[PDB]
């Protein structure tokens, strides 16, 4: 509780987020009259739908890396990527909405703060198993 | 393992659900005779398609908000709005296989019962936060 | 940190894995020409895109289940299904891009390596759950 309360806390906004992009949808499904079970019309829509599809399918990936960074490498660092993922997505919906070309910016960014996650999770267990593997090697080799 | 037994009974809850609703798209799939990569068709289909897609990507919302309620707030409470979530997502997928119109009221059951998880995982941080950040805060102002 | 080690390795591995298949993805488009926010075009495209959309929606599932697996029954075994699944689900991104019916060999035996851990986490929990209850039901009969 005392050693994860940061990444649930980015968890709890990243959730925030995600309900808010969905909100969006239902928006623009009423603004450009599109009902369900249609996911297709006008682009204007279309980017709206797609934006919020886009960050729901990497939300798991955020989610998985932002935990296991945060627990074995370090978790302020871990959250403070959150942060800067969870914004860049932000800027990617309403990017997205405006003009698909309006994505890619924010989209990199995304990427950027997601492949440090993927890095420090690596890096925090490499460091976890590295050393137990090489001294098992080694005395392998006695 | 003992503080979280609950909420692991209704994630696995939850998991089979999506499974079962996997099986009923396949199930579909053959019914209409509609297969990959193909998302589209006859109306019954597509609802059926669009009950399993829209489950499927709040899922991680749930399990996220479900899990931070349950450590934060209160493991019981949180595990009880689980249920009822769960609960409410069945009858919005089987409403809306039927009608577009009958998924509704399952909808908004699973929004209360989502926004209720996301409203005990908000008061559960913020009582874990608060009270050291105003302390840090009067420290300051010493 | 010590106890799921493993089931934190195999869910970076599952991360990088569907970083993979977006990759793919964004490849596919540029080779297609087929700019967002369009999610339709040659087949040879929509499988691909297809392909990396499922696997999509049953990552959480997998994740999910791998760690209440770990956490409940067994951390190496549910680690081991882990790959197992990891495995089917590459072979079934790979099949499914050249050919619709190359993906259901693969996504069978995905199905298998995905219940085997929804089998082992309910029988983790109803090794916790059960024993207690039965004895609070014989109290109950004093
Ligand atoms: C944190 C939770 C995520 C946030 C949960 C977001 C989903 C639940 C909110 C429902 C808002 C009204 Se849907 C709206 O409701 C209209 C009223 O009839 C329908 O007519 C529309 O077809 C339909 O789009
Ligand atoms: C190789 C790639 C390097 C990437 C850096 C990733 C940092 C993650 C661990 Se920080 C820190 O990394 C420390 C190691 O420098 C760990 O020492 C423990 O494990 C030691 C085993 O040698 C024990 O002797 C020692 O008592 C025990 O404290 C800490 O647990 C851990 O918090
Ligand atoms: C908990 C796990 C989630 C539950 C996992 C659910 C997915 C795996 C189950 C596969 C069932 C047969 Se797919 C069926 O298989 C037919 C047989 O050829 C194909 O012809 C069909 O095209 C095809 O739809
Ligand atoms: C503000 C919004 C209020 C929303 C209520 C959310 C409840 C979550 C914590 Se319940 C309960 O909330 C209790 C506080 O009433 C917590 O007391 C601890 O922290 C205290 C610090 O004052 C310590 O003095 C004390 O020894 C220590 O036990 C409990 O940890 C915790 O289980
Ligand atoms: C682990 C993280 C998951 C991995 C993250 C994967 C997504 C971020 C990677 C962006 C690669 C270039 Se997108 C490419 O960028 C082109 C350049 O203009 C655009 O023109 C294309 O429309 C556009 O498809
Ligand atoms: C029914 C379906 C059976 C499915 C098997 C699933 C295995 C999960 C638990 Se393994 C193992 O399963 C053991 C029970 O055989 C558990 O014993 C504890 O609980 C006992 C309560 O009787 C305590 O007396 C004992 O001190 C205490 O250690 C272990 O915690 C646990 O690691
Ligand atoms: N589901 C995505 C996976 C690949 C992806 O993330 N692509 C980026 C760059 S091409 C994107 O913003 N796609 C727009 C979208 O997914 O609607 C897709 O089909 O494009
Ligand atoms: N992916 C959803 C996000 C918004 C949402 O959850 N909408 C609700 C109320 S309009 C719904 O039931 N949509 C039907 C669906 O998603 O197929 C969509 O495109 O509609
Ligand atoms: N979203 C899936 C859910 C059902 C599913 O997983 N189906 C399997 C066997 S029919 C599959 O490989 N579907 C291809 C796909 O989802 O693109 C669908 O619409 O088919």
């Amino acid at each position: 509780k005392d050693e994860v309360a940061l990444l649930a806390a980015v968890t709890l906004l990243g959730v925030l987020l995600q309900a808010y992009f969905s909100l969006q949808v239902i928006s623009a499904r009423r603004a450009f009259r599109v009902s369900p079970p249609l996911t297709t019309g006008p682009p204007e829509f279309e980017r709206v739908y797609r934006a919020q599809v886009n960050c729901s399918e990497y939300f798991p990936l955020f989610l998985a890396t932002l935990w296991v960074a945060g627990i074995f490498f370090h978790e302020g660092a871990a959250a403070l990527c959150g942060l800067v993922y969870l914004f860049a997505r932000l800027r990617y919906f309403q990017g997205y909405a405006r003009s698909a070309q309006l994505r890619l910016a924010p989209l990199y960014a995304s990427a950027r703060a997601l492949w440090l996650l993927v890095a420090l999770a690596a890096l925090g267990l490499l460091a976890h198993f590295l050393p137990a593997a090489l001294r098992a090697a080694l005395l392998g080799r006695l």
